[PDB]
């Protein structure tokens, strides 16, 4: 049975997007919050219709379609997709993902009936990635320096944000974050990381080490 | 059957962490509240992704891994773990605890299917201890 | 009225696109005629700097979102 | 003479292409050397706006007809 | 036996294209008139060489090739094409459609000998569609 | 039979290192030239003794030892090393690699007798990597910009040099080089790469595309 | 038995490429000179690593791969390739041409052992054509 | 009183450690609470040069003797 | 004589290290006594700024190359 | 039966350490003198408590623990240790060496009862080596 999202939460999220913008970490946290339960294409479509303006909504429709197409390519590349089935009769077409298939157009109840939970979570992750792309597009990691007065956790937050919300492949983010911790992060912390008796091979480990041995001031 | 946590509660908890910080007793009480029912690795992972910033989230992933490794050492030190079974075929690997095992990666429904209640409570206690460590470390 | 919408001399492009998409989708056109109309209104409205920017597109833009992305990339920062 | 043909500052591109193809095909070149010469004359003549338009072609144009189509699509309406 | 089109009709059609343009309905009607009987690749090629300028002729060669390629894709998608035969030995290659096959290059008599009527009508329809495309593109 | 390297070539290489430095691309090319045939530990040791000063020579001995130790760890991790044999009696100890084993200390003829060609090429590659490390150490990729008047091949050469001669892991160099091509390389080439109808997933492909469609000037 | 090229000749060729450029006829003549005997993938790879800069070396790796792929397509189109054999067990894979096959990675002696003379001359001609392409492309 | 002991600007570190360990062991604390108190007093007293020297310890020092040895090794000779 | 080598007030550290390693390796010491002597000469020569820089090393340096690398990293640029 | 060391000798040794220092050869000779008969952990512990200051005493406790751990590693590496026995029930734990085992904590009489002569001489040699280390470290 389909239950709609509260218009009160949607109104609060819309005003959050209106005042803070699309890219603020609080806005992305709120979107992740309202993106907790797997939503039907109807829900996400109406949500983006309400919270986004017309032009960002067009951009988001484009990006969502592209991400869903990548998902369907991965699905035809692996018959063990949680949206797919074992036989060929359960293969998931883009009409079923975008809610355009038969028995789904405009009807959220029938949508919730025929859709799979794997389908729902794939649609939801696709919509979240598309929202991230459009937010990064509507309004550079290698230009980030730790200010003379800035703390280290703020610098790490800013750097990880800019590196993960960029055009790098997923397998190239951790080495870049590490090598940016080592070369940025003004020479006191640079020497603190350099003289590490242990080898730090993860951004979390570097952050923990620096937070332990940092110069309290 | 898997039911997600309310995004309203998650938004309220995120704003609590944003205003009060990670170490306030009210924040730890709220986390204990949202840590009441045994959560699947998917739930806790997304929860920490939403409520924590990027750097605290990295620290928390590290600490959670370490605590889960201690749990798995205690599990191989005692075949009577509520996550383990009696035979050797029920021994619980870290891929099954972190949600990385087969049939679980990215799918919360399959996760809830294959996981044990002892597995869930162990994962939950590990995540709570890791949150405590990171909160004590961040400030 | 959608056919009377022009991009003002001082107006940005995202505001013009928002206004145009709003007026086109909230009108009496069939659903299958909105995207071509939005594209052809981007091409003929949207004062001649952006008109020439869209005209000299080495790729073929076949969607309002793609046109918006291209224009936002290559727009004259001012 | 084909090697003396330039696109005038005010001349359109289809007139220039007509004149150039006429002078190249009605000349002393072998039949198998007309298309490469027409292409390389499109690239080096055809005043620098169209020169840069052909240079920045995401696709590789390997025929005078394809070059003409591309330029007619992405030309600066004026 | 191959019979050429009258140079008087071709001259009148060329002057029509010169004064009225490529896109006028009278010009398209005249082209449809001179496109009544199924023409051999030689005929259509020389006709477009005479009535069209150099640049429109290049565009038309491109468009004609593309349309013939679509026709050959439909032909390999259906063995019952009026240009095809039942066995695999009658499959029609683009060298036979564009007049480039063996025994046809430059010779209209041999062309008319080896070509099928279905081949001729397909070539003719392809050339007409290509002319329409180029006319819509030129102005 | 062992043949020594010409002292004329060694003198020319030493003067090259003296005038151009350790890190110039011409110096590295000359070292690669004199590093063409597989050298015995005696040859490389004397070569580095002659061309390098005392302190760079100490640094190079350290780095060479570390790289040889990594090689021996990989060798004990794979019994199919071209330096190893099939049985356990052919396992290669560091005394045999550094030329310290029995029948080799100070004698290049005996060295050439007992050493394997795989041993020689491994020693040579180790010495080359150690030279690169010491050269990078004796005298920043994220600060490299394409100058307003600089050509693109010079910028690409400089960037690839600084990225490969840095502290990044080997699996993180290509994504970093690509993302630096995209964000550096002044906005004309930035837009040229952005509007690529094909997806460029390799620095070589990006370089080829840009060289094809660049604005001749 | 594998014999390396003289570093003196390689240094002279590198300085020739440095002063005259990639496209001068003297440079191509010198490359043809050092491309006289059939080289192993190790030799050509190190030679191009030394004489070419980083970006031309990337371009050359790309072009060499493409040309070797064309060679392997011609090889699967003709079982009488001097690199191939008569039976199917001698078919030459790109791992064997690029030196990536088993028993060849990093070892020039084993390379020279398993490689065929036809393989060597095909690799050499491919590398020469790739060098020509990159030289025509760089300037 | 142990909680009032500071390392003077001119005092050496071994004298400060002697005084602090004396005052902590000759006090009313339980025996199981002396080592943590001595460590945390080394870290917060012992004027900021030695404070930063102990803070930036690549190893974890978990004993007053180890802290004393480390500081005596890496101290600023003056 | 190696035991008479001092780092001059204006001399850089790499020149001093070169001179010292040269004089120590080209002397009458056994081969197994050169590294400890070079280290202990780095520590006691090499005027008190670098002396204190080596003294306050959070890590233990057990090789002339490691000492040289550390000093080159943390040296006072001047 | 346990007999304590004379407080007169201990006072003289303490004043020797106070005037001559920890590293003088006369001080080491005096320590060797008072280290002649195998001492119980109680004796050596109180001796070092009296003759050494607080910080050298902490250093000495550390060094003594490390040396005793090396001894116990050698003991588990050889079942023929004069402190060990033949069966596994006589294996000597660090609680028995440091005097922390059951029936020994604070009681020198029970200590002397349960301890072996090999245990005593090993403890004594360990304490002497630890004293040497701390003396070399303090100045």
């Amino acid at each position: 049975a389909w239950t709609p999202l509260e218009p009160k939460l949607i109104t609060r999220l819309a005003d959050t997007v209106r005042t803070k913008g699309l890219r603020s970490p609080i806005t992305m946290a709120e979107v992740e919050a309202l993106m907790s339960s797997p939503l039907l294409p109807h829900d996400v479509t109406n949500l983006m219709r309400v919270i986004l303006g017309p032009a960002p909504y067009a951009l988001w429709m484009d990006a969502w379609g592209v991400q869903l197409q990548t998902v369907i390519a991965a699905a035809t590349r692996d018959p063990r997709h949680p949206a797919n089935g074992q036989g060929r009769g359960e293969r998931t077409n883009l009409n079923r993902l975008k809610g355009l298939a038969d028995g789904m157009v405009g009807n959220p109840q029938g949508q919730a009936a025929l859709l799979r939970p794997g389908e729902l979570v794939a649609i939801t992750a696709s919509a979240l990635q598309a929202f991230r792309e459009v937010a990064r597009l509507a309004e550079p990691w290698a230009d980030i320096m730790q200010g003379p007065s800035e703390s280290f956790v703020d610098f790490a937050n800013r750097l990880i944000k800019a590196v993960e919300g960029s055009d790098l492949p997923p397998s190239a983010r951790a080495p870049v974050i590490i090598d940016c911790f080592r070369q940025k992060s003004q020479p006191d912390i640079q020497q603190l990381i350099r003289t590490a008796p242990s080898t730090l091979t993860t951004p979390g480990e570097i952050i923990k080490y620096v937070l332990d041995r940092q110069k309290t001031a």
